[PDB]
């Protein structure tokens, strides 16, 4: 089997991407944030504290003939940006772009943090990291991909995120028309439950490539590119007027600037992030100070190849017995 679904930026900055997902019988379609940095599929629901729902579409398990309460199961998750959610668990039929999994764990939110409430466009998350990170207790549950894998034509999914435009998540096949040149594959460590890999280095604009190992995760659920302070300093030094602002919470730059590209290494291959991908607009409405899309990972504990990097590439998440990651230009 295969699946193919369009993923769409939630706003003009590509802050996140939503993908429609069919849950239950008859189908209830929710727009979920596909997140290769986590492993829970959770949704706003009829069980979510009423005051914490503000415009989201909710899953109502009582209206699904295939929904079953997973007795005694609870979940609770906190993300890297400080947001969180928790609740109980159902199993139900879940379909993405024509690909169907029966008995998928659908984690129903009873509580969500303010940042989820305030984002009316995201109805929940669909985790695509390794199932070892799944927070369901006392019986850990499998991701949608993990459940689908055996049935897929090939045990892979691909992320093809657009810049200010729709893109595609495919399951079970590689669309050879969706990228240019070749796909370069690179080793993955699953020890932390992430799609963790090692970039071979970087370049700023037309500058010389610096060969240096940068360990990080491929994370579709993170907006920006988070890299070591040395690398980030080298980038923003090429932008006149750019500076790190503790009050704003990262590097900012004059909105009148022209940003240089940023290149990262995948083996001997190179992925080029165009300068305008790194522009996240005024820090507040009407400001002439703009927020940078490349930021220091120093306070995180890990480097993150988030959407700013991934949307510059066609990315293969290869879930073979020994997982690997593939990157192509597009
Ligand atoms: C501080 C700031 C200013 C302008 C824009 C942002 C973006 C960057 C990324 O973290 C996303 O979640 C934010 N909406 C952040």
């Amino acid at each position: 089997s295969t699946g193919s679904a369009t993923t769409t930026p939630i706003d003009s900055l590509d802050d996140a991407y939503i993908t429609p997902v069919q849950i239950g019988t008859p189908a209830q379609t929710l727009n979920l944030d596909f997140d290769t940095g986590s492993s829970d599929l959770w949704v706003f629901s009829s069980e979510t504290t009423a005051s914490e729902v503000d415009g989201q579409t909710i899953y109502t398990p009582s209206k699904s003939t295939t929904a079953k309460l997973l007795s005694g199961a609870t979940w609770s998750i906190s993300y890297g940006d400080g947001s969180s959610s928790s609740g109980d668990v159902y199993t139900d039929t879940v379909s993405v772009g024509g690909l169907t999994v029966t008995g998928q764990a659908v984690e129903s939110a009873k509580k969500v943090s303010s940042s989820f409430t305030e984002d009316s466009t995201i109805d929940g998350l669909l985790g695509l990291a390794f199932s070892t990170l799944n927070t369901v207790s006392p019986t850990q549950q499998k991701t949608f991909f993990d459940n689908a894998k055996a049935s897929l034509d090939s045990p892979v999914f691909t992320a093809d995120l657009g810049y200010h435009a729709p893109g595609t998540y495919n399951f079970g096949f590689i669309d050879t028309t969706a990228y240019t040149g070749s796909i370069t594959y690179t080793a993955v460590s699953t020890k932390q439950g992430f799609w963790e890999w090692t970039s071979t280095g970087y370049a700023v604009g037309s500058g010389t490539f610096k060969s240096t190992s940068i360990d990080g995760i491929a994370d579709t659920g993170t907006t920006l590119l988070y890299l070591p302070a040395t690398v980030v300093s080298a980038y923003w030094a090429q932008v006149s007027g750019a500076k790190s602002s503790s009050s704003v919470g990262g590097y900012v730059f004059p909105c009148s600037a022209t940003l240089p590209s940023f290149t990262f290494g995948v083996g001997s291959a190179r992925i080029v992030i165009p300068g305008d991908y790194i522009d996240f607009g005024p820090i507040s409405t009407g400001s002439s100070s703009c927020f940078g899309g490349i930021q220091s990972s120093a306070g995180i504990g890990i480097n993150i190849f988030g959407d700013v990097a991934l949307k510059a590439a066609f990315v293969v998440f290869n879930g073979a017995t020994t997982p690997t990651l593939g990157f192509a230009s597009k």
